[PDB]
């Protein structure tokens, strides 16, 4: 951890998702994943541009966003636009969403500053995709590329953004499964040699780590931001080639979701699969949970193991162990998805010893 | 009722939205209308083309179609194509959900013949939207442009679909809240005399029926479709010229759903609406029902006008008397909505009294 990051980063701050309607999937997500409806951008608050929808649970923030008609917002213009995010773009939006289809179109980090973070950042290499803007006077965004058609989103504070209404305590319920945090994003790219070293160019950050993949980590100073990204390779299957082809390019993988109690967050997800929530991957047999007495039975206790059989929960080092689950694709392709994961910054990896353990059930 | 139908058609079938993710949608609408997973056709059933999914209550049945990526069937041809919809188009599918969003694409309606009866539709002035196309030499399937780019679809048969798959009875939770049919569904056009003229020219259906709109009804022979078109005046407001303004052109206004048991169809949404379902408009005050004992005091018992109270329920003819509320537009869009009545064919009418009775409220 030599520290060599080009300026000074908090933490992860919110994810965006680019979809034709941002209200059908907002209602999805916060029933299968227990967040809160909290705040909201559109005609109802004046935005005649596009529509945004936060969930929160805890400190993550979940953003979905949509384009309205064009023509309502045909007689405005970037100064006097109506728009809460400066950075929305109907024909970014529609060729996104035809690409893609549902997938995360920005990942945001909240920095010092947001207009230096942007200059040190384009200075050393990336690619500007939105110059940084003020908000009120108190808050600054900007965007680089990152990777494929999703960017890197700098935000600066001195309340989420300013347009944005928070929502009536009445007209929200508190929905709470037990996700507090966001953990890990990862992104695949056709090749992880060019795709490492650009994005550690320009932000300084360093790397934290039959197979089917290729993958590396990228953190922070302090590894409250972890970008891992993955490569395929051919001669197996490759998941990862198939997600390029089915997103039609590079994108984000996964988010990893982090939780306080990862069972209760399976049990309350897990009653909520086919009534409108999300369907979890296929639990391992209990040939993976019987050799999982061997490899923490000194980590956990029997009653502890047996249910993670029942949730099917996958263990895997050093500093410490950790727990994870795969959610299936969020939506009609085989592309982004949700892994909740339980940690006991970046203690415990990434699951990749999960691999060959899980192989070892045939 | 001249019974001047030129084919003779049974009832409604299915109605089809199109969308960019017909997943998150029909996780949605499942759970907060109570319609259970029925039959899909995506990648795991072999359709490279369009994801399709069928959500049932009933005999009501919403389809939910959205188009996947073009390079993955970019080395099919029509005659060999594997999508269970042969009417399916990537450009069509893309151009109605950038220009509409979420909207209803088809109103089916089963007829004798669905080859016999687009020849007679396109003979009396319809617009071929798609030819008819034979299904495994069982089921037929023929569309006309109806209003706008919503079309007519007819299907006649000798199961929902050719292609598409049953889903395991294990792997689907079998919602119900009360909703059956499928009672009528308006749409919105800038003129309804030359709309009127042309809907009930090729298909012979005959009319059944300070106000903001002007409407009329069509019918079938016995009056089981009911496809009612409005029209917007100015001079007032007018919220169907705002939906034309939002929609970009004409569409389908509402769906009006039949329910056994109204009160537990709408206890079981209005409990949802909250946590992933559909919030319902402003409910009318106690004036509203204090002139209720006047109107239905003869037809309904005290008990039961108070309990519409508490859901806030519209009543209001010769034949008899009909219970409806609307739910709050389905998307980001102040457009399309869900209409829930109760009727004790067309009989009760479709609350044209509740205009000038919801104002004797103020
Ligand atoms: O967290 C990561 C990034 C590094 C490599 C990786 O595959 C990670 C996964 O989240 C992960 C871990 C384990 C498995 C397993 F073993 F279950 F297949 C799968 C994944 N994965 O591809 O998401
Ligand atoms: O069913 C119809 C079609 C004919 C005219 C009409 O407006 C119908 C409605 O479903 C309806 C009925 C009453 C109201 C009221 F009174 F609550 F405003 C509103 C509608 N509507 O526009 O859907
Ligand atoms: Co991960
Ligand atoms: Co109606």
């Amino acid at each position: 951890n030599p520290k060599s990051d080009k300026f000074k980063v908090k933490r992860f701050h919110h994810i965006e998702f680019w979809c034709g309607d941002a209200t059908n999937v907002a209602r999805r997500f916060s029933w299968g994943l227990g967040m809160r409806f909290s705040a909201k951008s559109d005609l109802s608050t004046g935005n005649m541009v596009h529509a945004s929808y936060l969930l929160t649970s805890g400190d993550l923030r979940f953003l979905f966003t949509a384009p309205y008609s064009p023509s309502l917002s045909a007689g405005e213009i970037k100064p006097t636009t109506t728009a809460s995010i400066p950075s929305f773009d109907h024909g970014s939006c529609r060729s996104f969403f035809s690409s893609h289809g549902l997938g995360v179109r920005a990942v945001a980090i909240e920095v010092e500053d947001a207009e230096s973070a942007f200059s040190i950042s384009v200075a050393n290499g990336a690619i500007p995709s939105s110059p940084p803007i003020v908000l009120n006077e108190a808050v600054t965004i900007a965007e680089v590329k990152l990777y494929g058609d999703v960017v890197l989103r700098y935000v600066s504070y001195k309340e989420f953004l300013p347009g944005f209404e928070r929502v009536e305590d009445a007209s929200s319920f508190p929905l709470d499964y037990g996700i507090r945090r966001l953990d890990h994003a990862v992104g695949n790219v056709p090749e992880l040699g060019p795709a490492l070293t650009y994005v550690a160019g320009f932000t300084g950050f360093h790397q934290f780590a039959e197979s089917g993949l290729n993958s590396a980590v990228l953190a922070s100073n302090d590894e409250m931001v972890l970008l891992p990204i993955n490569e395929p390779v051919h001669g197996t299957k490759s998941q990862i080639q198939t997600y390029l082809e089915h997103n039609e390019g590079a994108g984000l993988q996964h988010l990893a979701l982090m939780s306080e109690d990862i069972f209760r967050t399976l049990r309350e997800m897990r009653k909520r699969s086919s009534i409108g929530g999300f369907d979890f991957m296929p639990s391992p047999p209990p040939t993976y949970y019987q050799n999982l007495k061997k490899r923490v039975g000194d980590v956990l206790s029997d009653d502890q193991i047996k249910e993670c059989e029942e949730l099917g929960i996958l263990v895997d080092d050093d500093q410490g162990t950790l727990l994870q689950i795969f959610t299936k694709p969020l939506g009609d392709r085989p592309t982004i998805f949700i892994e909740i994961i339980q940690r006991v910054g970046g203690c415990g990896g990434f699951g990749k010893g999960n691999f060959s353990e899980l192989f070892k059930s045939i």
